[PDB]
């Protein structure tokens, strides 16, 4: 039996990575390029919609629309769970990881309290895995997952310390079906990492929720994607594996029917999947 819906939401503060970013990586990389920061690149790039790492709004943007909430989206594409980014060259200008987004949010309150009614939305950890795989991190995956979990728990604790009371934390996504992971022959590594994060993180968050009297909702993105991918026609999806917009090894013309595709590029879902995800996340809350 379902439990009572949570109270309505009028303001979201979002923290996370390319699965949430609604323009920050674009703004920050333009700033870095202007300053001549060594190794800077324009992100996300030309085959993306209005600075989102997709062809349309991210899940948290759709969540805000569904709930009748204003969104302050602090998320930065590439953000790790700790202080820094997949893009190592950003650290010279800004710490854009979850920990750095939390520091910047708390430092910019301008003598105002944290809004105890605002939903603090956290969606991070994929970049920890992509960085470890792409640049040969030596940490065993079980230790990398434990660091991801610790970093997310520390973020919730630090936001709660400052006055936050309401959270929605998203699980790891199914990294094991990401086209770049499939192409890297890294399906089993992704499965082991995401299972370690998803078993441990909700245990840690439940303990913290009780200790600090928080309203903290857990969104299991893996259950969500397994249901979509097992029953795609129900959702109007046709292609679950091929990116609509190939970028590796080079950019090729986009598919004609992007709303029938799961993946936009080799790492990121389409606007259609972000829409279903944001509707699914909204299901725990009253409008
Ligand atoms: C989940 C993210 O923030 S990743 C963006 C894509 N990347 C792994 C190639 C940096």
């Amino acid at each position: 039996h379902t439990s009572p819906l949570l109270a309505p939401v009028r303001q979201i503060h979002a923290f996370g990575d390319s699965y949430s970013d609604n323009g920050e990586s674009q703004r920050l990389t333009r700033e870095m390029l202007a300053k001549g920061i060594a190794g800077a690149q324009a992100l996300p790039g030309e085959v993306y919609w209005q600075g989102r790492w997709s062809n349309g709004p991210t899940a948290v943007e759709v969540l805000a629309r569904q709930l009748g909430a204003q969104l302050a989206d602090h998320a930065v594409g590439g953000a790790k769970s700790g202080a820094d980014n997949y893009y190592g060259w950003m650290s010279a200008y800004r710490h854009t990881g979850l920990a750095g987004q939390v520091d910047a949010y708390l430092a910019t309150l301008d003598g105002k309290p944290v809004d105890g009614q605002a939903l603090h939305f956290i969606f991070v950890s994929a970049a920890d895995f992509f960085e470890h795989e792409d640049f040969a991190g030596e940490q065993p995956l079980e230790q990398l997952a434990g660091s991801s979990v610790a970093n997310i728990r520390a973020a919730v604790q630090r936001l709660g310390e400052a006055g936050a009371r309401r959270f929605l934390v998203v699980s790891s996504t199914d990294l094991s079906v990401v086209p770049a992971v499939v192409a890297g022959n890294r399906v089993e590594r992704a499965q082991r990492y995401l299972q370690a994060v998803n078993a441990s993180l909700p245990i840690q968050l439940a303990a913290l929720r009780k200790t600090r009297g928080l309203e903290l909702s857990w969104f299991d993105h893996l259950t969500f994607s397994r249901h979509l991918r097992r029953n795609p026609a129900r959702y109007g999806l046709v292609e679950l594996d091929a990116p609509c917009q190939p970028t590796q090894p080079s950019v090729r013309p986009a598919c004609a029917n992007p709303d029938q595709y799961y993946f936009w590029d080799e790492w990121h879902p389409t606007r259609r999947v972000h829409q279903l995800a944001g509707e699914a996340m909204a299901a725990r809350y009253a409008r």
